[PDB]
């Protein structure tokens, strides 16, 4: 009694319309407050085919989070082509906020909740809702942050796995904590994680992959090329963009079970993920900046060519920040009535 339909979704929160908060600024005129009592209702019997990869929520998280970016952080030298922006950069509050997409009169949104839902293919428990969940807009390269677990085992998340050039995405099942600070060098900064909990959640993806790839030897290595954002765990602290070399978390080696320190800088010119190009912002806070993140998802890639060697060999990686958005609207889907 339904179709497959895309169109234009709105938005929702709780964003705080006091907070000087740019997400919450942003969304206290961008969305709308939100749904007062919240009516999920399950479908029975029924069974419809998702494909988080060909869904057009993502496109339309993604302009508006590239209009979030483009109207709050404020940056001293604007540049792009045949042009060059020179205007003021101010200090800031920055922190992502869970905002909510809806969908207008005549639509719903469909939503999987097959624990074990690889993000393509039918669904048996489908439950359908007038507006999605919470999601925080975590931008971040390698590691997803702050994001959603898995209610069973890890799952890889691929469009096809056969192809080299698309990217995997790891939904880990136990959230393991980053936390990262630059005390009162002002640029030098670090990351400590449990190494523990990290190398035994990296065994379970080891044999997660297995599994995938027809029981063949895995290996993580580091990047191979490209920019610094991309070889870097880069994301976003309190308004001051981080650069993490995860060399240690991507070892095949793990007395390798105390805390792995990951050395970090923030650095003021970055390469937007817009691909606009690159930009300047202020320096830093003048204090101890410092965030406590949770690590929910891995993206990694895969080099070609191994056909006739033993072994696999998956890299960190990221760029296209549709992936991010995408690990948090792969279960939903939106349907005109
Ligand atoms: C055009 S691009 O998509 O190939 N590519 C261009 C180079 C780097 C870009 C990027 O990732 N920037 C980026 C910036 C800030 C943060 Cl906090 C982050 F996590 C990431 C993506
Ligand atoms: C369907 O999903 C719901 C919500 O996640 C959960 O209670 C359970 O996994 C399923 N329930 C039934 C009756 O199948
Ligand atoms: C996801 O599940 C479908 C079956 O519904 C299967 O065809 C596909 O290969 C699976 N993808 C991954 C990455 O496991
Ligand atoms: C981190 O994960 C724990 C459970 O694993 C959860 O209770 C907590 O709210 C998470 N924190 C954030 C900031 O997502
Ligand atoms: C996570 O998944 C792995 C297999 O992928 C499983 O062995 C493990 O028990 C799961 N852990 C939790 C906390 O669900
Ligand atoms: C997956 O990628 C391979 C290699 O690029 C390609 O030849 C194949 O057609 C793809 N398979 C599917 C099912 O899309
Ligand atoms: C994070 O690290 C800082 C310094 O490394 C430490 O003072 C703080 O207690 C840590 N916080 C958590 C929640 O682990
Ligand atoms: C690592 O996690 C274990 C539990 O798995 C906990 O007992 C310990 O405090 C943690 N150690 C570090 C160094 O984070
Ligand atoms: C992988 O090896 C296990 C035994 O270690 C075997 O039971 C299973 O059939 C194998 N699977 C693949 C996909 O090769
Ligand atoms: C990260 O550190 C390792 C050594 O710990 C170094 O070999 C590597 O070049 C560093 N990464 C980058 C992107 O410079
Ligand atoms: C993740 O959430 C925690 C708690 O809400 C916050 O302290 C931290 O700054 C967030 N991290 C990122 C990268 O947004």
């Amino acid at each position: 009694v339904w179709k497959d339909a895309d169109t234009t979704l709105f938005c929702a929160s709780d964003a705080k319309a006091y907070e000087t908060e740019v997400h919450n600024v942003w969304a206290t005129h961008a969305c709308v407050p939100t749904d007062p009592n919240p009516q999920e209702i399950h479908l029975e019997n029924v069974t419809e085919n998702f494909n988080m990869w060909k869904n057009n929520m993502v496109e339309q998280m993604h302009e508006d989070i590239i209009s979030l970016w483009d109207q709050s952080l404020q940056p001293c030298v604007k540049l792009t082509g045949g042009s060059v922006i020179k205007q003021a950069c101010p200090k800031i509050s920055f922190d992502p906020i869970p905002i909510h997409y809806c969908t207008p009169a005549g639509y719903v949104i469909l939503k999987c909740n097959d624990k074990n839902f690889n993000g393509t293919g039918p669904c048996k428990n489908v439950s359908s809702v007038q507006c999605t969940h919470g999601i925080k807009p975590v931008v971040s390269t390698q590691l997803l942050l702050n994001g959603s677990l898995a209610e069973e085992e890890i799952i890889i998340r691929s469009e096809n796995l056969t192809n080299n050039a698309k990217t995997i995405i790891v939904h880990l099942n136990k959230s393991v904590e980053i936390n990262c600070t630059r005390p009162s060098d002002i640029r030098k900064a670090y990351c400590e994680i449990n190494g523990t909990k990290w190398n035994k959640v990296l065994k379970q993806v080891t044999e997660k992959l297995k599994e995938h790839f027809n029981n063949k030897t895995i290996i993580f290595q580091p990047p191979s090329g490209g920019d610094l954002e991309i070889t870097m765990h880069t994301f976003n602290c309190r308004g001051e963009f981080f650069y993490c070399n995860t060399t240690q978390l991507f070892n095949n080696t793990c007395g390798c079970n105390g805390t792995i320190t990951l050395p970090c800088k923030i650095k003021q010119i970055i390469n937007m993920w817009q691909g606009t190009g690159q930009a300047m912002y202020a320096p830093p806070i003048d204090g101890k900046i410092n965030c406590v993140s949770n690590i929910t998802g891995i993206l990694l890639t895969r080099d070609g060519g191994a056909n006739n060697t033993s072994n696999e060999t998956f890299r960190p990686g990221g760029g296209d920040m549709r992936d991010n958005w995408r690990s948090e609207l792969y279960k939903y889907k939106v349907v005109q009535i």
